[PDB]
Parts: C-alpha cells; structure tokens; sequence
DNA sequence: CTTCAGCAGCACGTAGGGGAGAATTGG
RNA sequence: CUUGCUCGGUUCGCCGAGACUCCCCUACGUGCUGCUGAAG
DNA sequence: CCAATTC
C-alpha cells in the first residue's frame, strides 16, 4: 500500500500542541523510559473504557481534554511496542550471538579442543532503559477522525470534481497559459517547477479540491489533488471521480506530519 | 611532523526497532 | 493526469523529460572537525 | 448519530 501524501492548505493550528499530540507525547515518555519489571506492572492496558481512565489514573500521565478511545487505543499501543523494540533489538543482537555461538560450539566436536568461553550477554539496561527513544510527533487519524468533503464544517463542489486545464492551445494571448506561437506544435501554469529558478530563466488555492479530517475543535484541509494525482497515474480510476469517490479507493485512516507540514493517506486492499 | 586514539557530528551511507483498520453495538 | 519534489529547454508566454513505499527512533560508519598522548 | 466496542 504505497502512500498518497497531500499538502496542507489551511490549519485550524499548527499540528503540535494538539489534544491528540500533546497527550501522545506524555505518553510516549513514560513508556520508554520505564523498568523491565516496571514495564509488566505499570502497563496493564485493555482496549476499552474504564481501563484507560485506569492505566491514566494509575500511571498519572495526564490528558488535556483526550479521552477518545479509538486514538488512545493505538497510541497506548504504540508506545509500548516502541519500548518492546529496544529490548527485542537487544534479545535478537544476543540470539545471534547465541546462534553462533551454539554454530562455534558444534566445530568443537571436530576440534578435539576445549571448549570456548561462554559469549556474554548484553543487558539491555546495567533500572532506566540505556536508549530511551524519542517522542514520535506523527499523528495517526482514526474512524471518527476519517476524511470527509468539504461542505459548508466553518471553494469546494460531492459533485464531481473538475478534470482540471481543459484548454491549452485555445488560451488567449497574454493570458496565463497560452503556448507560444513558436513552439505550440499535465502541469498548470502556476506549478512551481515551471517558474522556478534555474541557471538559464493563490491560484493553487482557487483550483483546489478541499477534503478535511476532523479531531474534536480541530481539522485538516488537505488539498486532494495530491490524492486526485495519486490515482491518475496508477492505472485505477479515470477523469470521472468526485470528492466522495476518492476517499473510498483511500484509506479512513490517514497519517499525519506537524513538522513538514504534509499529510499521508493510504490505498485501500484494492 | 608525522604516525594513531576515540568521542562528536555540518553529511553521508547501512542496520534495526516502531508505525501506516473499520465493522457493529450502546446511551 | 489541476497542487507538491528532482533535473533540463526558452523568444520568459510555459515548455521538454522523469521519480514516487514512505515515515519515526536508537545507534553504529567515511573524509571533514576537535581534543590529546608517541618518534627526530 | 456519535462515541465505545469488537476482532
């Protein structure tokens, strides 16, 4: 399932400090920085309700307004994945040495030597975890986050949506676009890679297909040309589409980037 | 004024941990 | 094939050829940098 | 009709 990654017009506000990515990150630094034999006590965390107002009340990470289940469900499952690795990496990094080591130790029958000294075991930790990760700022939309047209929610059609530069050659002169007359025997006049700057040299937001992704007092506006180019190139879907058409073919569930400002959807198993 | 010594990264690889739903059933 | 990214053409009017499995983290590498200790 | 529940 290759992505379909699709700019950000417009924000409600940046994506940090957000509901969903401020608790995350509360989250995100107890998990990591926790015991081994802290890790089988102070996680106990079950996919419904009242536990996570009990792992939140026990564990004392706080929540500024978020207590959706369906995004503190995976968030919770993240972390402790996440925590799960740096001690997998580890016991896999011993495994192999032990693999080896049981290898080294079968040439011994055909040695005739003594036998090598037991491989050390590295200790993941010698109660701290060694590498406590960083926090992941990539925000993961759920069910009740899923994309939806944009319909006024505070220019968009769920008609269907314009092909888009239906006229080239037919431009008036002086106009934006016309070919010139020297070389007239898809890109929109206004792509950066036309007008950028090279060693020989709000109209995206007029001709945008605005789809939205709401959490609670916040939402997205991703332009869906990204997700309309997605399509048009693969070989699924042909000029006759709308803003509802599309987000079925993607997935619910999108991904989210605060820094570089860019959202990430997903194909659908078909 | 040269060998190397071992930490760090502006920048680079690899190498290895984690992630990328959606259909029902309550109030 | 409406946005966005890479690289080219031009009369600067936009034109030509493409990429598209990405993201997060820990850490370890190469010149470079720095801090030191050997030999005249 | 919108959160909590399921695998």
């Amino acid at each position: 399932c290759p992505p379909a990654k699709v700019n950000i017009l417009a924000q409600s506000r940046p994506l940090s400090e957000w509901p969903i990515n401020l608790v995350s990150k509360g989250v995100q630094e107890y998990v990591y920085g926790l015991t081994a034999a802290e890790r089988e006590a102070n996680g106990d965390f079950g996919t419904s309700r009242k536990s996570l107002d009990r792992w939140f009340a026990r564990t004392g990470v706080p929540t500024h307004g978020y207590t959706t289940v369906q995004g503190l469900n995976l968030i919770l499952r993240h972390t402790f994945n996440r925590y799960d690795g740096v001690i997998k990496k580890v016991e896999t990094r011993n495994e192999k040495r032990r693999s080896k080591a049981t290898r080294i130790n079968v040439s011994r029958e055909a040695d005739g030597l003594p036998p090598i000294e037991a491989e050390p075991e590295e200790t993941a930790f010698g109660g701290k975890l060694k590498e406590r990760p960083g926090i992941n700022p990539s925000i993961y939309c759920y069910q009740q986050v899923s994309p939806v047209p944009y319909n006024p929610h505070p220019s968009g059609v769920g008609a269907p949506l314009p092909l888009g530069t239906p006229n080239r050659l037919s431009i008036p002169k002086g106009q934006p676009g016309y070919v010139p007359e020297w070389q007239r025997p898809i890109r929109k006049w206004y792509a950066r890679a036309n007008w950028r700057r090279k060693p020989g040299r709000e109209a995206a937001l007029k001709e945008a297909i605005p789809i939205i992704v709401t959490i609670g007092k916040d939402w997205i506006v991703m332009d869906a040309r990204g997700l309309l180019r997605a399509v048009y190139w693969r070989g699924i879907a042909k000029p006759g589409l709308s803003l509802k058409e599309l987000l079925g073919f993607f997935s619910g569930d999108p991904v989210l980037d605060p820094k570089r400002g860019i959202a990430t959807f997903t194909f659908k198993l078909g």
